[PDB]
């Protein structure tokens, strides 16, 4: 197998100064969990926290595959020179018996690239352990 | 593996410029088994319009596995015109005579340029 991916979708809007993060979908989870009867979520953080507005993102949990497709967008209210120079760290964490929280492998993401002008970026990134 | 090649788009809008920057090619050997000969890159701007400059060429440089080129080519053209075009990518292999045949492309959508100018770099996969 590649590594595992995470396909996701970035689009600010000035309007209403806030940043949409739309986590779409989860390939070849297999490259990091091998034994897979457990449940995995996204956890969404943007970095630096920030100490106003929620940080701290994670989406419903989903039986493990290699091809598992999370719809749920995250939204957060800010301002482009803030974000402009913010990082997106993701990662696919898996939770044991009594709810304990492990994570098998992630990614930092500059968001320089997102644009003011409010145009979709639609990409996969690789998470590594 | 697949031929992969690093772009980066730049859009200017005080200025009315397009800039293409040529990166790099990784994994040239999966499209060019003979790397003796020379290698070069071909982009165009589509559809082509008249009364402009559409098509670029990149140095022909000694074919590697990871080849860096460092070439930028600049289109003048607004956003609305840009926002409906598409970039026509091949990696191409050049003889002296400058006789020119392609072993692989791939056509690359502008939609998420930025029209305030962030620069957007990315792979894409050069298909046979």
């Amino acid at each position: 197998s590649g590594a595992t991916r995470i396909q996701i979708a970035l689009k600010y809007d000035e309007k209403n100064k806030q940043f949409a993060i739309l986590i779409i979908q989860l390939s070849n989870l297999s490259a990091l969990l091998q034994q897979q009867d457990q449940k995995v979520n996204i956890r969404v953080a943007v970095l630096p926290c920030s100490e106003s507005t929620t940080c701290l993102f994670r989406t419903r949990p989903l039986d493990a595959s290699d091809t598992l497709v999370f719809n749920e967008v995250f939204w957060v209210s800010i301002a482009y020179p803030a974000l402009h120079q913010k990082t997106l760290r993701v990662d696919v964490c898996t939770t044991d018996r009594s709810h304990l929280e492990e994570c098998l492998g992630g990614a930092q993401i500059s968001l320089a690239e997102v644009c003011r002008s409010g145009e979709r970026s639609t990409r996969w990134y690789n998470l590594l352990s």
